[PDB]
């Protein structure tokens, strides 16, 4: 369903510090409350030296605030990665020192990002992810202040 | 802080069956929920002979989907009216014939949405309930298929 994916990623210029500073999502309940299935922030990106990606996030399940890991496994798309259960990651475009747009999805269920480095609303940023995704059947669309930014699970 | 209103308004031409086709807001708060107090669902507009505008909603409240009505009292500004508690209503445009723009405000608090009067997704009118946005402090939008539109509280 999303076809587009950014030519030439260097994976490895990904790594470290992100903000999630708006998602948007097919469905309202995969984004709708705290504890929303898909509503997950992202804290930093660890690409491997063999081309894999770690992903440190935050999650609230049950009242608190929790770290979690997961590892994304690579595929002959160099824009494409793993995650099991099954699903799909997809980087669509970044400039690597500012922002990174990404989407995730099964097999027409569907979230999507855009990641920036600093607490910052970046307006340019946010324009090109609007323009990403008008192309794709969204039904909710989150965005976080730089106070909400700096916090836990943005709260 | 909305400056975008109406010329013109017809009152009486507004009268009748809406669905609330899409909904933003300043905060997540205001709408992440079935129970938010801002999402409110829209079923017809009652125009008084007097000019004021009766409406009737439907809203999610202990675990049922309720029928609610409100009075919304005129103004000097005929595309604006008040609802008692302090609130006001903003007309923003509509073409009579098939959507209408409005936001509610208190006072840097902001609600808005786009009512479309049969249930179908006009891309036309999301252009400029999207345009009318950009211009606001939106952290939250929603919107619903057809399916969702015929059920009570859109489930
Ligand atoms: C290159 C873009 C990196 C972002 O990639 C993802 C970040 C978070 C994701 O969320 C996965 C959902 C995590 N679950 C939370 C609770 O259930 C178990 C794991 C998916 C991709
Ligand atoms: C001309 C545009 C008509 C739409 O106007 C409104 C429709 C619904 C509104 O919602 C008011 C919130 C209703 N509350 C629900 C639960 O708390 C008590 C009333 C406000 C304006």
């Amino acid at each position: 369903i999303v076809t587009q994916t950014m030519k030439g990623l260097d994976i490895q210029k990904v790594a470290g510090t992100w903000y999630s500073l708006a998602m948007a999502a097919s469905d309202i309940s995969l984004l709708d409350a705290q504890s929303a299935p898909l509503r997950v922030y992202v804290e930093e990106l660890k690409p491997t030296p063999e081309g894999d990606l770690e992903i440190l996030l935050q999650k609230w399940e049950n009242g608190e605030c929790a770290q979690k890991k997961i590892i994304a496994e690579k595929t002959k798309i160099p824009a494409v990665f793993k995650i099991d259960a099954e699903n799909k990651v997809l980087v669509l475009d970044t400039d690597y020192k500012k922002y990174l747009l990404f989407c995730m999805e099964n097999s027409q269920s569907l979230a999507c990002q855009c990641l920036v480095r600093t607490p910052e609303v970046d307006d340019e940023a946010l324009e090109k992810f609007d323009k990403a995704l008008k192309a794709l059947p969204m039904h909710i669309r989150l965005s976080f202040n730089p106070t909400q930014l700096e916090e836990q699970c943005h709260i």
